């Protein structure tokens, strides 16, 4: 038991173009997290398809996706980590692995849903790594994965979306999550991502079919709002006839201390209230900035990941949060996607909404709270 607040946020001026209507139509998204995104080295098993269930514990079925669709989500993001499923010098994706993803994509297409696929946890020297020392290999990798991926889904309609990569950053470095634009290693990465996103777009468009007119999502550094807001960030060019088809990809588990920060750290909070200037602040802050630079100039933005972890049964707070977040975004013309990883209890990051093994919504209160301000 938890009550859904009434959110009074002034609806803002949203330009009337194909892109923003497209994004509006996505309504709201649902991430199939801890699933195909799972990545780790030296598996001790022989079936690579077990990567699908290593972090969620259950194989995906069409009835799940059905359940997600009836609940009101019109988008499903299917994050993919590919690096554990390639061989050879030009990164050949396993047929079994690519087949299995397609099966799950067809689950959603059959549900007339919007679908997002990407490169996820492949951020790593030798695969995707945004700096000059590894650009040489990264371009080949972005090129190879996407030629393969875009070619198989060549004939799928515009309801299918390609997201270049999830949270590209300098892993292992002291700037992994934060940038010093005064530090040259940082400036190099931002430039490197601009390059890799452009390779991404060129590659997809070159494979023909409906990939020439498909909506593509691209992130800034670390998928942070900040690093698409900086001047250095470049929206990739398309010499094609299909205009305004690049969407800004951002992630924001904000306010951090409530949404994402672990409960055993001292600056965590379990409370969130719409009546608190403090709880609303960071949401207003970053969303205003994305709207000023992008949406308001006709350029589409999508929040691909967001959510709030369960902290010992703080349902009411998560409800007011979800409702406020989705409204604040919709009022600014932005569609969001919850990160649902089928995790509900324990000291892990419990972002679960749908018990996948029973098909019952553990927190329908949170879902309804989102559906209320999502159209």
């Amino acid at each position: 038991r938890a009550k859904i607040p009434e959110i009074k946020i002034a609806s803002r001026k949203i330009p009337n173009n194909a892109a923003l209507k497209f994004v509006k139509d996505m309504k709201i998204g649902w991430n199939l997290g801890n699933t195909f995104d799972a990545a780790f080295e030296n598996p001790s098993f022989d079936d690579e398809l077990l990567y699908e269930t290593a972090w969620c514990g259950v194989k995906t079925t069409k009835q799940m996706i059905d359940t997600v669709k009836k609940a009101g989500f019109n988008t499903i993001r299917i994050p993919v980590s590919w690096h554990n499923h390639v061989t050879g010098s030009n990164f050949t994706i396993s047929k079994r692995w690519l087949d299995r993803v397609q099966q799950v994509v067809d689950y959603a297409m059959k549900n007339k849903m919007y679908v997002i696929i990407n490169i996820h946890h492949d951020i790593m020297p030798g695969y995707y790594y945004p700096n000059s020392q590894h650009l040489q290999t990264s371009i080949k990798y972005v090129k190879s994965i996407w030629t393969q991926v875009a070619t198989r889904f060549k004939n799928y309609n515009d309801h299918l979306i390609f997201e270049a990569v999830n949270e590209p950053r300098l892993t292992g470095s002291r700037f992994e999550w934060w940038l010093d634009m005064n530090n040259p290693e940082c400036r190099d990465a931002v430039e490197a991502i601009n390059k890799l996103n452009q390779v991404f777009v060129d590659t997809v468009r070159s494979t023909g079919g409906n990939n020439v007119s498909r909506y593509l999502m691209v992130p800034g550094y670390a998928a942070a709002p900040e690093y698409v807001l900086i001047d250095e960030f470049k929206i990739p060019k398309d010499s094609s006839k299909y205009k305004n088809r690049i969407i800004i990809s951002v992630h924001a588990y904000r306010p951090y201390n409530f949404a994402l920060q672990a409960p055993n750290e001292s600056g965590s909070v379990s409370e969130w209230s719409v009546n608190s200037e403090e709880s609303r602040r960071d949401i207003d802050y970053f969303m205003d900035k994305l709207y000023d630079k992008f949406v308001s100039k006709g350029i589409p933005v999508v929040i691909g990941e967001f959510g709030a972890r369960d902290k010992n049964g703080n349902l009411q707070s998560r409800v007011e949060f979800a409702a406020y977040y989705v409204r604040a975004a919709r009022a600014r013309g932005i569609t969001c996607c919850w990160w649902d990883n089928n995790a509900f209890y324990g000291n892990g990051e419990n972002f679960g909404l749908l018990d996948r093994k029973t098909l019952k919504w553990v927190y329908p209160e949170i879902v309804s709270a989102m559906m209320k301000y999502a159209r």
